[PDB]
C-alpha cells in the first residue's frame, strides 16, 4: 500500500507519552500509551467497580453505547513491571490516526490505585509481537498490516523533551514509516535477537572513560512504554556507585549541584556508541546542594523469558528517534531533532 | 418550633471541614463532613476488613456496643466525584448539636485507601434532598424537621479561613437558622432550579474585565462537601488558559510569584456578582518564582442528571456565608465575617 | 446605631495590607489600603492612559458602567511619602463590608510606575481627618458616621504576621468597633496631640536598658498605610548603631543568627511602654550565620506640618491591635493575637 | 549452649531497620524487620495476586521451588497499628545469622498498597511471645531456644543513626547476648509487667522541667518494629501542645528553626530517667522558618489488651541499646555507642 | 544542497549554553559552546597534564584511539576575554548533528583553573570568520559550506530561559537554516560593518524615554559565546546609574521587589528598536523586598581591533532568536519564543 | 585500665558541636561543648537570675535536687574570645558517656545575651590543661585519668559535615582512645610546644603554589571549642586577598560559583602538609553566579600568653580526625571519614 498515519502524542513530566484513539460507534475516545514492551490493547471499563478509584478518574469504555461492539468475555490479566490490570476481552472498531481497524481489546475491570491513579493516560496500545500477546489476541499492528495500506511494515517514535509551551508537540508515532522532520543523519540498525520481542544485543555500557558494565554483552529491550532506562538491580548498583548516586525506595538521586558535572553514559549497540549526557538523564530541577535530583535511570528486574535485560525507555528515545521494522525484524536509531 | 443548634467545625488545610456527631448508646463519636452535595449518612464500620487500611486509621462504628441499634442490612454504594464507599444500612440514635434523631445510616465496610486515607474525617452527613438519597433513605435533616423543633426549615454554613491559632473556629453549621455574628450586609437569594438538589442557575462567570465563560448561562451546584470551586474540564481549560495556569494531574498551578497579581473571578448569581480575588483562590504558600502554587479551582465533570455543572465548594463559601432554605427552596449568600 | 462592619485584608510579605471595596451600581471591586495616614479615597480610572504602565496592571474604574455615578471633574493631586498620584473627583456608592455609602473620591489618571508598579492594591481608602483631605472632600469615615448606623464612632485594625504554611487572614479592619478575637486584655488609650491627625506624643524610645532616643519627647503618627516603624534619618542612624546594624546598600541588616541577640525596642506612649522584641522587628527570613537579614524599621524624613515625626506602621500594628477613636480623639492599643 | 549469632541490619531513613533471612532449599532470601511488637513470621507469597502492587515490588516466597517446604495452609490475618496482612501458614527451613531453624510462617497473599508499597522490607520476623502469636504458632525465638545452642536466652538491638556513608552499619541484632562494642556503662533492667509482652511499667514522662505526663504511672511497649515513640492521642496532644508542635494527618511538625531549641523529653523507667534531646527526636532537615520538620514522636492508640500504652520504637532504641531477656523476663537498657 | 543540521543545547543557569559534537572514528563526544565571538575549534587533550585541575574534570580527546586522526602539532594560543588556553593543532572527523566534516582544531594542553573550573562545557566550536582564526585555520562552518550540503549559508541560535519546573530544551543551533518553532513573525536583518567579525553598527541605547547612551553610534558584537549584554566600563556605569543599580561587591544589584519598576532597555539596530524589559535583563532569583537581585548586563572592556564594543550575548539572544547570514554578511533577529 | 567512653555530638550548622553530660544524683542532663581551648567545666545555675535572658532559655542546674552535691561557693570568671561568664564553684558526680567522675565545676550566674543567646549548648566541658584552669580546679580529664579506668591517656574528636538529607551523627568524642570508623590510615603526631596548652608549632601556611604566610613559623592552637580556622587580623587579610575574597559587611565572601576555583590551603604541621580544598573551607550554601558565599576562616586576635596564634577549629577538625595525647604531650591527625 501507500499510506502512512501519525498520531500526535502529549508529553507528561517526561515520564508518560500518550496519544488519542477512538473506540466504538460513535467513538468513545481514550488517552493511551503506545507500548513496544507489551502486545495487548486495553482501556478501562464501565464494568469496573467504582471502589477502584483509578476507574473514577479515567475514561471508561461503555459497550452499551457502541453499535459496533462484539462480545467475547474471556478473562485476561496483564502484568507490567510497575503494576497489573485485569478484565475481559471485547471487540470493536478502533481508529488510530485515520486508520480504522476492528480490534480485540481488554475491558479492564480491576485497575489498582497504585499505580494507576498516577496515570495521566487511560489505557495502553501494545505494539509488541503476537508471540507475547496474552490470550493469543492479534495485536493492533498485525491487524493494520493485514489491510495492506501501510507503505512499509514499520512504525516510529519521536519523544520530545518536555515543554512549558503549549505549542511544543510532546511526541509523534508514525504508522508505516518515519518522519525525517524529527531525526537527522542516518538510521543505524540492529537486528532483533529473535522475532517476537523488541529486544536486541547490547555489546557494552560505559560510564565516563570505562566499559565497567555489560562487559561480556547483555540484552536491551527497546520499550516505548517505560519511562526510564533500566537495568538489573546489580547492574544499577554498580552504575549508581560510579555516579555517586544514593538509592531511595523507587529511584536514585544525587545532590542537585552535582548533576551537571556527572559523566556521560554510553550504550554500545550494533557498532555505534549511543551517548547520553547528564542533561539527558538527570531531572535538573535545581542547582542547590540542599536538594535532591532524580535520575532517569532505574532498577528493574525483568524476569525470564524476556529478562534479565536492560530496558531503553523514554530517557533513551528522547535522544534517539527510533524505527521499529517488522518486515526486516530490526530496530533503527537516529539522532532526534 | 423555636430551637436552633450549632455544631462547631474544624478546618483542615482549608480543604476539609468537619464536626462531631454521636451514634449509639452510649454514644460512639465520629468526625463527619456536613455535605449538601449528597443525601446519605455513613460512617466506617467495625465489619470493615482491616485489609482496608483506611479503616485501620478511622473511628469504626460497632453495633455490638450499642443498645439503641436497629438492624436493617440492605447493601448500598455511595458514589462521589473523588471516590466510592460501600456497605450496608443500619439505624441508631444520632446526636447533632443537642438534637437527638433516630437515623438510618450506612455502615461502610469498603473504604478505599485512595482517597480515604487522606480523609481527616471519618464519615459524611449528607444534607441533600431525599430525591438524591441512595436507597430512598430519609435524610437526617428531613428527620429533624419532622420533630417540629427548628425555628426555621433551614441550615447555614460558615467556613473560616485556616488558622495557625488553636482558638480560631474552623467553621460552624447552624441547624434552623443563621448566625448573624458570621455574616454582614443582607442575604441575597437565588431559587433552586428544582427542589431535590442544592443547585441554582448561574448567569455568567468572568475572569478580569471579560465574561468569557458561562456566556449563555449554566449550572452551579452549591456543595459544602467539595473542597474547591469546580467546573467542566473544557470550562476550566479556558479559565486556566486566561490565568496562565499550568495543568498537573489533579490540580492547576501558577508560579508562586505570579499569584498575588492574578485577576478577579466573578460568579453572576441571581442578580449579584460574587467576586473572589487571587488571595481567595490561590494557596499562596510562597512568593518564589522557583515554586508552584495550587489554585483552589479544579476540573470535575459531574455527570447527568445533576451535571454538567459548576460546583461552588469551600473556596466560595469562605467568602460567602451560605443559608440553605428548604421551606422556600432557595440558597442565600451574604459576605462572611 | 448598633452595627459594625468588617473587611478582611490580604497580607503581602508583611509590607502591604489591603482589602475589597465596591464602587458603583453594580459594584466594581478594587483592592485598597486602609490608610490612617491620609484622608482621601481614590482608585485608578478607565480614563487613565495606557502609557503609565501601572494603569495596565491595575483594575480601572469605569464611570460609564455605573447608574449611580455623578460627575464632578475637579482636579486633585495626592502626595504620599513614596509616590504621587493626580486625577479628578467623581461621586458614587462605595460599598465597604456590608455598608453602602455615597462618597466623593479620586479617579486617578496619572499613576507613576515608581512606586505603583510595586503596589499589589489598586487604590487607597483614607481613614484620616477632613483637616488633611485634599480638596476638603468629606472623608469616607465621616460620611459613614453621618448615617448613624455604627455602634461606636471608632474603627480598628488587625494586621497579621505573614505565613507560608497557612492561608490565614492577613488582617481585618472593623468599622464601628473592635474584634476581641484578635487582641487580649483591655485597651489603653493615648489622646491625640490635636484633632486632625492620627498623631500622638511619644515620651521616649528605648533600646534595651536606656531611653537613648526621644528624651524631651517627640511625635508619633500611627500610620496603617505605612509598611514600617519609621523615624528620622538621624534618629534611625543612632537606633541602628545601638543595634549593631549596618547599611548593606539600600537597607540596614544584621547577621541572621544574631537577630535573637538584639535588644527589645520600647516606645513610651501615654504612660505605658510598648515593646517590640527582635522577633517583632527583624525579618528572620532565615536564621543562619551565613546570611544577612533586614529590619522592619526604616528612615523616613516626613516634612511639615505633619512631620518631622516617627511613624508607627505595620510593624507596630502587628504587635499591637489598634483602635482609632474619633469620638474621643484618641488611639487605643492592646496586644496580639 | 555456647553460640551467639548476629544479623547485620540496614537503616532506611531512620524509620525502617531490617536484616536478611533465607527461607527454603535452596534459600530464597528476604529483607525482614525483627519485631518485638509481634510474634509471627511472614513474607510475601508467590500466590499473592499481582493486583496487589505491593506484591509486584517485593521478594515473593515460592514454595514450588523449595525441596524443604511443608504445607499447612491454615488462614491467618496479622493486624498491625499501621496496616494488615493476610495469607496462610507454611513450614520451611529458615536461616538467621547461621542458625538454621524449621519454622512455621505466613505466606501473605493480601498485602495492601498502603502502607506496604512504602515498605523497603519484604516481611516481618516477630520476636514476641507465643502468648501473642496468631494461630498459636511457635515463634522463631522459642524454636531457636529449643535447639539449646544460645549462650543466654536473650536477644539485643542496636539501631544506628542514619548515614550517608555506605560503611556505616544500620543496626545489629545479636541472638543469644549483647555486643558490648555498641553500648557503654551498665545495663539497667526493668521487669515485664507480665511474661507474654515486651511491655514494662513507666513511672513518668517529663518535657523540660516538669513531669506533666504519665503522672500516676503508665505502660511502655518496647517495640523494635515501630518507627517512633508513640503515646495515646490525648497523651500526645498534651506533649505536642507543650512543644508548640502542630498536628498534621499522620505526624506532628514544628517550624524547622525552632527544632534545635526544643526541650528534652525524659522517660522514667525502673528508677533511671531516659532522656532524649531535640536532636534525638526531630528530623532536622533544615533550619529554615519557612519549612516544616517532622518529630519522631507520634500518636497511636494501641487497643486492649496490650493497650492503652506508650510505644518506645526506633527513636528510643537509637539512644539506648536494648536487651530482651526471656530467661528472667525483663528488658535492659544501656547508652548506645 | 537541501539539508540542515541541528544540535540541541543544555542551559546552565542562563550563563552557559553548550551541546554535543563528536571527534574521531569512532566519535569521542564533548560538550562545546558554539561561539560566534571566536573562530577556532578546540577540545582538551589526553596529553593535558593532570596538574591543571581543569583537565582532571573535563573530557579529554585521545588521538591514539582514532583511525581518522592526522598529526599536525603546530602550537597555538587562544585568548578569550575571560581566560586563555594553549595547545597544539590536530586533524580529524568532527560530527555535528548529522554532519561529518574533516576539521583542524586545538588539542588544549594548558587549561587554567581560572576560569575553566567553572566551565560546564569541555570545549569551544568557533563560529566566527577565518580573518580572526588563530593560525589561519579554516573555521568549521567554512569547511561545512565547502561540502555543498547545506540549504542556505547561514546558522541560527535559540537560547531558552532556564527552568526548574521543566526539562525543556536549553537551546538549539541550526546549521543551514532556522527553526520557525522558536521564533515568531519574520526576520529583519542588520548588515555587518565588515566581513570578518560578527559585529554591527548600533545607533543608540535608550533607557526608558531617552537615548541616553551611544548617541553618535557605537559597535555591537553579537556574541553567542558570552553570557551577558556587555558594554564598556564607563557605558555600563552610566547605564546602572540610570537604573538605580549599585555595586554590591562584585556585581550590580537591585532590590528584588523593585525589578519590575526598572525601565525598558532598547538597542537601536538597523532602523528598528530591540527592547528588553526588566524581566528579560534582571535575574529575578526572588521578588522580595528583603533580597537583592543581579542583572544580566556586565562591564567588559574589549580591546582593539575587535573592541571597544558592546557585546550582545545570551541575555539578548534569549529575547531575540538570531540568524547569522554568511552569504550576505548580515545578522537576522526575530522575537521569542 | 581497658575502657573507653564515647559521647555522641550534635552538629548545629557546622559552627557548634555539643553533646550530653549528666550532673548530680540523679543526673540533670545538659548539652555541652567539649573544648580543648579551655580547662574548666561549667553549666548555668538555678541561682542564675532571670534578668539575663540567656538563663531563661537554657537548662539550669539545681543543687537542691542532688544527693551528691557538696557546696564550695568560690567565685570564678571565665573569659572566652567571644563572651564571658561568671559564677561560683560547686562539686558533684558528672556522668560522661558511661563514666562517673566526681568533679568541681562552675554554676554560672552571669550569662550575657551576647553571645550566649546564640548558644545551642547549655555549658562547657574544658578539655584543656590545669595550667590554664581558672581557680586551679582539676580539669575533668585529669580527674578521669586518676580513676585508672581508661585504656590510653588520650581523647579524640570527630566533627561531621552538616547534612539536611540525613540524620547522621554530628560528631563523636572518644575518651581513652580513638574510633577507626571515623578516620582512615594512621595517625601522624605533632608534639606540643609545651605541656599546658594544646598548641603546636606551624612551619608555614600556603595558598596554592607558594608558602605566602607564616614563613619563619607561627603558633597553632588546636581548638575543638572554636567554629573556624582563625588567624590574626593581618594574617587573614592577606589570606583573603590571595583568595579573591572581600568583606561584605561582617564577613568575607566569594561569588558562590567561583568557590571551586579557589586554591588549596595547606597548613605545614610537623613535617607534613595538612590541606583543605575550597569545598572544605567555603560554605557552598549555594553554587550560583547570582549569590555570595561565606568562608569558614575568620580573623581572631588572641591575646597573650596563649596568643597571638592561629586557631584550628571545627573547620580543620572536619577534615582531619584529631587525637589529643596527654601521655606524650602531642596531637595526632588522620583523614576524614
Amino acid at each position: 500500500g501507500n499510506t502512512t498515519s501519525s498520531v500526535i502524542l502529549t508529553n507528561y513530566m517526561d515520564t508518560q507519552y500518550y496519544g488519542e484513539i477512538g473506540i466504538g460507534t460513535p467513538p468513545q475516545t481514550f488517552k493511551v500509551v503506545f507500548d513496544t514492551g507489551s502486545s495487548n490493547v486495553w482501556v478501562p471499563s464501565s464494568k469496573c467497580s467504582r471502589l477502584y478509584t483509578a476507574c473514577v478518574y479515567h475514561k471508561l469504555f461503555d459497550a452499551s453505547d457502541s453499535s459496533s461492539y462484539k462480545h467475547n468475555g474471556t478473562e485476561l490479566t496483564l502484568r507490567y513491571s510497575t503494576g497489573t490490570v485485569s478484565g475481559f476481552l471485547s471487540q470493536d472498531i478502533i481508529t488510530v490516526g485515520g486508520i480504522t481497524v476492528t480490534q480485540m481489546f481488554g475491558e479492564v475491570t480491576e485497575m489498582p490505585a497504585l499505580p494507576f491513579m498516577l496515570a495521566e493516560f487511560d489505557g495502553v496500545v501494545g505494539m509488541g509481537f503476537i508471540e507475547q500477546a496474552i490470550g493469543r489476541v492479534t495485536p493492533i499492528f498485525d491487524n493494520i498490516i493485514s489491510q495492506g495500506v501501510l507503505k512499509e511494515d514499520v512504525f516510529s517514535f519521536y519523544y520530545n523533551r518536555d515543554s512549558e509551551n503549549s505549542q511544543s508537540l510532546g511526541g509523534q508515532i508514525v504508522l508505516g514509516g518515519s518522519d525525517p522532520q524529527h531525526y537527522e543523519g542516518n538510521f543505524h540498525y540492529i537486528n532483533l535477537i529473535k522475532t517476537g520481542v523488541w529486544q536486541i544485543q547490547m555489546k557494552g555500557v560505559s560510564v565516563g572513560s570505562s566499559t565497567l558494565l555489560c562487559e561480556d554483552g547483555c540484552l536491551a529491550l527497546v520499550d516505548t512504554g517505560a519511562s526510564y532506562i533500566s537495568g538489573s538491580t546489580s547492574s544499577i548498583e554498580k552504575l549508581m556507585e560510579a555516579l555517586g548516586a544514593k538509592k531511595r525506595l523507587f529511584d536514585y538521586v544525587v545532590k542537585c549541584n552535582e548533576g551537571p558535572t556527572l559523566p556521560d553514559i554510553s550504550f554500545h549497540l550494533g557498532g555505534k556508541e549511543y551517548t547520553l549526557t547528564s542533561a539527558d538523564y538527570v531531572f535538573q530541577e535545581s542547582y542547590s546542594s540542599k536538594k535532591l535530583c532524580t535520575l532517569a535511570i532505574h532498577a528493574m528486574d525483568i524476569p525470564p523469558p524476556t529478562g534479565p535485560t536492560w530496558a531503553l525507555g523514554a530517557t533513551f528515545i528522547r535522544k534517539f528517534y527510533t524505527e521499529f521494522d517488522r518486515r526486516n525484524n530490526r530496530i533503527g536509531f537516529a539522532l532526534a531533532r
